[PDB]
C-alpha cells in the first residue's frame, strides 16, 4: 500500500516564468521526505505529447531488446541532410541523446515494433500508453500522451532501477542522461520540444543528485517560438536555486 501527500502549491514560483514573459509549470519530489512541489496543480497533472523525453524510455526498451548493445554502438548517417546540423553525422547513445537526434530513435523504434513497444510502455506505466499513430512518429504527433507529475513517477522508477527492465539497461540509459555535474550537483536530465500538435510546448525531466538528497523535477512551459529554449533550464535552475537546491 502506498501512501501519498499532496501535491503542495507553490506559487511563489510563478515570479521565474513571469519575469521572462513565459507560462509553464515546474513539479518538484523531495525523494527523501516523499514530498512534492509544484507553481500550478492543475499544470502539473495536464498530459502532453512527450517529444524527446520519450527518448530516455525508448533507449531503455531498445538497450533491452538488443537493439542497441551499448552506449559504443554507433548509428551511421543516413546520409539524408536534415535541418539540425548536428544530425548529419555519426552518433552513438550518448550523443545522440545529448543534441537529441530524433531519425536515430525513429530507427529504434521500427526495430521495436508496435507490438513490442506497447507491451513496454504498459511495464513502464508510461503516461497514457498509448501508441496510436505511427510506430515511428507517435511520440511526435500520435497520441501518447504524459504529464509532468507523471514523469516524475517514471524517473522514480529509473532512479532506484525498479523498471521492469534490466538494471544494465538501465544504468546505461542514466549515463546517457548526464548533463552537468559539478562538486555541488549532478544533473541527469532530458529536454523535449513539442512543435507538430498544438500547444507548442519544451519539456525538461529528470533529477537532480545531492551528497544526502534527490530532487527529481519535471518542467513544461509554452514555447510559440524556439528562441525561448534556453528557458526551459533557466527557468528550472532558478526554482532550484531559490529553494536552495543548487547554490
Ligand atoms: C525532441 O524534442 C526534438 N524536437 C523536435 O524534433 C521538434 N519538434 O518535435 C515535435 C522540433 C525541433 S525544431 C522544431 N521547430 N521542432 C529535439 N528536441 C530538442 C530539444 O532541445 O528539446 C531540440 C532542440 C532538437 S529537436
Ligand atoms: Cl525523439
Ligand atoms: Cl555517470
Amino acid at each position: 500500500n502506498l501512501y501519498f501527500q499532496g501535491w503542495q502549491e507553490n506559487k511563489s514560483w510563478n515570479a521565474h516564468f513571469t519575469e521572462h514573459k513565459s507560462q509553464g509549470v515546474v513539479v518538484l519530489w523531495n525523494e527523501n521526505k516523499q514530498q512534492g512541489f509544484t507553481n500550478n496543480l492543475k499544470r502539473a497533472n495536464q498530459a502532453f505529447l512527450p517529444a524527446s523525453t520519450f527518448k530516455i524510455p525508448n533507449s531503455l526498451i531498445a538497450l533491452d531488446l538488443g537493439v542497441v548493445k551499448d552506449e559504443h554502438q554507433v548509428f551511421k548517417w543516413d546520409g539524408q541532410t536534415r535541418d539540425i546540423a548536428t544530425w548529419n553525422r555519426d552518433h552513438n547513445l550518448i550523443t545522440a541523446m545529448k543534441y537529441s537526434v530524433v531519425p536515430v530513435y525513429q530507427e529504434f523504434a521500427r526495430q521495436i515494433g508496435e507490438a513490442r513497444m506497447s507491451k513496454m510502455l504498459h511495464a513502464f506505466d508510461y503516461g497514457n500508453e498509448d501508441i496510436s499513430g505511427n510506430v515511428d512518429s507517435f511520440w511526435l504527433d500520435g497520441g501518447i500522451r504524459i504529464s509532468a507529475t507523471e514523469q516524475i513517477s517514471f524517473l522514480r522508477k529509473l532512479y532506484h532501477n525498479k523498471l521492469h527492465v534490466s538494471e544494465r539497461s538501465q544504468r546505461i540509459v542514466k549515463q546517457a542522461m548526464l548533463t552537468e555535474a559539478n562538486g555541488d550537483y549532478i544533473i541527469r536530465a532530458k529536454t523535449g520540444y513539442s512543435t507538430r500538435i498544438e500547444p507548442k510546448i519544451g519539456w525538461w525531466v529528470g533529477w537532480v543528485e545531492l551528497d544526502d538528497n534527490v530532487w527529481f523535477f519535471a518542467m513544461n512551459m509554452d514555447m510559440p517560438t524556439s528562441d525561448g529554449l534556453g528557458l526551459r533550464q533557466a527557468i528550472t535552475k532558478e526554482v532550484l536555486k531559490q529553494e536552495k537546491i543548487i547554490p
